[PDB]
């Protein structure tokens, strides 16, 4: 029979899903801002159907996000979010007011510990073979209060190939057993094994269904490493040009 | 600004979308009756998650199915759409009230009638094609009022591979030249070049924009083949154990 609510639950990636920054919309388009960069300033935007969109669905659906972003950088998302959010590639639940999930982080951080010297080491290693290659990159270890989470690496080239090439080397040299990676457009990221969006989904679900038993669940990304959580949902969906429509284009 | 209605405008697919035949479910599953078959018994059915989907988008948004079954078979699916249709693989476009788009009948008639003598004699031939592979088999020319517009063969065999074998030869044979094709599940079907559901709804949303402008369109498929009218969407999304989503996991 039915128990709670049976509105879908709906798994939203940020970035270049439902916004993105200048340099990727054409010149003089509608925009509307969605993000703040570290100095207060927008620097993410909504044309006018990512904005009719998203409000639309918030008011639809419970709209949970799915984001790489950290909990600081989530911050600087300028949505109304209401029923809280699953941050830093998965290993940060938020509760609806923003507080810390302590379970979730007392799980994260047992799948993490192991690594905890080598994430360090792997981003300084990473950053010294780029700069041998004659690359100016810019990198850091993503990490919430005490514990870290995953490596990061950019490239100041206006040459996202330059990542391809860096990441075919680590994945050489082997800096990278026990881990699984992201590289869509300017960001490579190493993630160890226990950190993913898949995980931090799963377990979101297993929650609700003790509230809400069995009811739709959406998923919505734009890499194709967003598909590890879309195929938890029982409808997934993409934007038409993101990396990962681009890739089934391909195929 | 703004003008007409803003909610999304979203093309959905209907078998093995919406709901599917009682052999694509596990025995005994809760189940919902959503088609008839022309005896007007049940064959179709929705899954609760189906039910409560379907049920949301329809209240949420404009609904428009974007569907292979002719008129007729459409008739007997038992789903309230009140905006209108597509059907016959894009062949037929449907008032709200269900009586024909007298304008597009009258551009498919155009770009269909160097193929109306080709299409009963493709279909005889096939049928001949595969009795003489062995495989009993079962096919028509699919037809609206007047206007023929594709071929559809299925097999008697209890396996689909039979209609890959015959899509092998009919390609050798060369009797698809300006033609296009779809195979999911027990169906195989030859297209004309001017028959698809992509240019049904490229112009169905050339009409709304003159009414709503620029509104966020979602589309729903299930098929590989349905990737042409998704492509036309802002979003495009497929149910998860989809033949598309198999393929994307394929990648
Ligand atoms: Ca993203
Ligand atoms: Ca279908």
């Amino acid at each position: 029979g039915h128990m709670g609510t049976n509105r879908p639950l709906v798994f939203v990636d940020l970035d270049d899903t439902l916004f993105q920054t200048s340099r990727k919309m054409v010149e003089g388009t509608p925009r509307t801002t969605a993000t703040l960069d570290v100095h207060g300033q927008p620097n993410g935007y909504m044309n006018p159907i990512q904005h009719s969109f998203i409000s639309w669905l918030l008011a639809s659906a419970d709209v949970v996000p799915v984001t790489a972003r950290d909990v600081e950088a989530y911050s600087r998302v300028k949505l109304p979010f209401t029923e809280g959010a699953i941050c830093s590639h998965g290993g940060v639940m938020l509760h609806s007011d923003g507080s810390l999930d302590q379970d979730w982080h007392g799980q994260m951080a047992k799948s993490l510990w192991a690594f905890q010297d080598r994430l360090p080491a792997l981003s300084e290693a990473t950053l010294r073979i780029g700069k041998d290659m004659g690359y100016s990159l810019r990198g850091w270890v993503v990490e919430e209060e005490g514990l870290r989470h995953y490596v990061v690496t950019k490239q100041n080239e206006s040459d996202d190939a330059v990542l391809s090439k860096v990441l075919a080397e680590v994945q050489a040299r082997g800096m990278l057993e026990g881990m699984h990676i992201h590289a869509n457009g300017n960001n490579l990221a190493f993630l160890p094994k226990g950190l993913a969006k898949r995980l931090a989904v799963q377990e979101w679900l297993r929650r609700d269904a003790k509230i809400n038993g069995d009811r739709p669940v959406l998923g919505f990304g734009d890499s194709i490493t967003d598909l590890g959580f879309m195929g938890l949902c029982h409808m997934w969906a993409t934007p038409a040009r993101s990396q990962l429509a681009k890739a089934v284009e391909e195929m």
